DNA sequence: TATATTGCGCAATATA
DNA sequence: TATATTGCGCAATATA
């Protein structure tokens, strides 16, 4: 078209598109700070589930040298 | 209208544009499907957690 | 009718 | 010389 209409169609979905590419590189922002944050409570219940195998082995052995 | 320099040089442009952006997409897909490996993966080790501790407080209880 | 989404072309820019 | 990167824009598509 290439008149009125059209450069104001154009103007209109420039902006737009600058928002949704701004909306896009902000949640992949996020997105990388969740990965940060749920690494570390990773990291936590890994050492957890380690802390509390290791409690449990060593009860399961202490009552396994029991006699009968 | 233009050289058969530019039209040749716009044409590798366009497919490594295209090669960059790819991987670019790839890499944030990436970066989002470890949220949900992590998600699943900490709901996992959360069950673990209640496990052992319902195993410590069963075989406790046998003491008496 | 409108905005939102996005692969693509372009050229300036960065890098090899 | 070359490819790699990327911020406008464009236009086809999706959506309201």
């Amino acid at each position: 078209k290439h008149s009125d209409e059209y450069k104001i169609r154009r103007e209109r979905n420039n902006i737009a598109a600058r928002k949704s590419r701004d909306k896009a590189k902000m949640r992949n922002l996020e997105t990388q700070h969740k990965v940060l944050e749920l690494t570390a409570e990773n990291e936590r219940l890994q050492k957890k589930v380690e802390q509390l195998s290791r409690e449990l082995s060593t009860l399961r052995n202490l009552f396994k040298q029991l006699p009968e």
